[PDB]
């Protein structure tokens, strides 16, 4: 039992719930809170804007440092830092920008990250502005986490949606 609340059972081990990452990770205090990265951490907007902004800009600074010292991420990657007041940790993960023109194939990269860890808070990776169809995204998640992922989407409308269309 954990204390995740209000979500919608998807699959053995996937959860869904319409809010915002931010303020359920306020809540909830996660053991791990996903953000939606991109190689350079910089969190200008979507998710990583938003947990940003919620930690005073703390998880930019953090990560400033972080690439100082070891370079950009790989598309498909991930690093641990701290979660700030967020979570005790944030798992930067870094889906493919079709915006960008990045191969959507990466996606199931990107989510493997998960396995790696017990039970996490999550968005659905490369939605959203990363340009990807989250119901694609949706089934990425499912047919390639294992762990315990609690999936909160922002658009109550889209929400509504990738429950609709599940299969
Ligand atoms: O961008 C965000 N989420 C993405 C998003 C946003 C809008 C339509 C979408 O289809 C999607 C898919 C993505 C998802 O739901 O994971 C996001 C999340 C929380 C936010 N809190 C604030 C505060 O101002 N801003 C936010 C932004």
């Amino acid at each position: 039992v954990n204390s995740f609340s209000g979500y919608l059972k998807l699959t053995d081990n996937v959860y869904i719930k319409n809010a915002d990452i931010v303020e359920e990770a306020k809540k909830v205090k996660p053991t791990v809170v996903v953000n939606a990265a991109n190689v350079y951490l910089k969190h200008g907007g979507g998710v990583a804007g938003a947990l940003n902004k919620a930690t005073n800009n703390a998880m930019q600074v953090e990560s400033d440092d972080y690439i100082a010292t070891n370079g950009p991420l790989k598309v498909g990657g991930s690093c641990v830092l701290s979660g700030h007041n967020l979570a005790k940790h944030c798992l930067h993960v870094v889906g493919p920008n079709v915006n960008k023109g990045e191969d959507i194939q990466l996606l199931k990269s990107a989510y493997e990250n998960f396995n790696q860890h017990e039970v996490l808070l999550a968005p659905l990776l490369s939605a959203g502005i990363f340009g990807a169809d989250p119901i694609h995204s949706l089934r990425v998640c499912v047919d390639t986490v294992r762990t315990n992922v609690y999936l909160a989407v922002f658009d109550k409308n889209l929400y509504d949606k990738l429950v609709s269309s599940f299969l």
